[PDB]
């Protein structure tokens, strides 16, 4: 019985989480980790960005090894249809409710 | 310092609270409370409803005076230029910053 | 068979929409307009907000009852349970879904 | 001259775009594809997934190479201080600006 800060805590920790009071059932939400990646990875080998950002990020930054863009950690979901949400955004509800549970 | 989750229960007692790694300065977030409100009150009373809300009210609960419609709780925020932004959302580096404090 | 920023802009013209493929049935947003409003009514007669905030106004504008503070418009739910959420959030998917309807 | 809307068909269609009126300079926003993976790939290969979820997938979707999730698109920004955060978030006063501008 929980309230979204300790949920957070909870997903911090590497944990699945849920609200009893959501309209979907068997959804969890979880946390992606955060990375540093070497410019030209991105580049160059990373198929899930857009050209345009890798183009700015050539521009910008260049394709030196040395050099390392940081992704910050984020929430995504398992929705109800069982896709992956990437960015799970926290409603208001679900900010002031304490009915979270551990999954 | 602070989490989101103490900072949410800063919060729901009432006080205000803001990031210290916001791009914008002299900013903070508080809650405006939740209240129940006469479906009278609402058809007839409120400035700030569109009135395609005050024709679904009608249309659907009535009359009753004693009917009555929850409007929640909800976080708001003044902005650095001094506005009232209702509903503020936290973003994933809100949720997972721990650099809250009490304002 | 509309866009979110189509589903805005019915927003923002005082219509109610909704997406067909959310979870709960029966939801709809609308927008609650925008306003300006005396210093002194929020410090003195605005049932609605906090102390701590009413605080903070006169500490930083006395009430002369030309001095004006904006309060912005914003998005509203009638959620599946009637109730109505105030602070309405956009997910991923509502943003780049093409299965917003207009209610009525 | 562009309201959220244009901004987001701009970000489908693989451009990056910004508010003239945020707070932070040098900020936009971009949209990372879709994908759907098989099963296998994500419990054994994918290593930005938490041990709790690909645990989940091992235990639900099987060992089957048959079976594939679909992990949605979704909007990341470039930060004041170049870091890139994953799941940007649209506030009201996004959603409702019309100060939106194509950057690249
Ligand atoms: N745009 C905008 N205007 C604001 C805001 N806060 C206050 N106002 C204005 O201030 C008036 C009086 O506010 P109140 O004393 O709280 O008196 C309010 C309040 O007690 C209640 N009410 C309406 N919606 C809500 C809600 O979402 N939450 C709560 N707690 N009360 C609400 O209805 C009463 C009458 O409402 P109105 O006729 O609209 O009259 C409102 C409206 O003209 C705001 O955040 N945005
Ligand atoms: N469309 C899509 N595909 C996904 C997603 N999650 C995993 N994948 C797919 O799984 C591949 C391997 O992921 P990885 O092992 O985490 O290997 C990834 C990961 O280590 C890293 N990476 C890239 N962007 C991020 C990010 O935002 N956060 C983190 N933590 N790592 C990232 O770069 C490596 C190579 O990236 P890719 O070439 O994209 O290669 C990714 C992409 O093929 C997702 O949410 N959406
Ligand atoms: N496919 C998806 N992509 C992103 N987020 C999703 C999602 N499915 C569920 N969520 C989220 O998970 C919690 C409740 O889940 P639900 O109660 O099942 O939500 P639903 O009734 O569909 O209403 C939908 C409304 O809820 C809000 O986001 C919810 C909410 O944080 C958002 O404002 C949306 O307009
Ligand atoms: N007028 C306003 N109305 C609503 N919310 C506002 C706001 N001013 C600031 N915020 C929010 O407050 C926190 C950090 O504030 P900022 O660091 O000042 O953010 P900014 O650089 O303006 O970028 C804006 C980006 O940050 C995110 O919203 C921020 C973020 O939750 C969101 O993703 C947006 O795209």
């Amino acid at each position: 019985s929980m309230t979204f800060g300790q949920a957070l805590e909870s997903l911090k920790r590497g944990h699945l989480v849920a609200r009893k009071g959501w309209n979907g059932k068997g959804m969890f939400i979880f946390m992606r980790p955060e990375d540093s990646l070497p410019t030209n990875m991105i580049v160059n080998q990373v198929k899930s960005l857009p050209e345009s950002f890798k183009r700015w990020v050539a521009n910008n930054h260049g394709d030196s090894e040395t050099d390392r863009i940081k992704f910050t950690a984020y929430l995504c979901m398992k929705a109800a249809d069982g896709t992956i949400v990437n960015g799970w955004l926290a409603s208001q509800t679900d900010m002031l409710a304490n009915d979270w549970v551990i999954v």
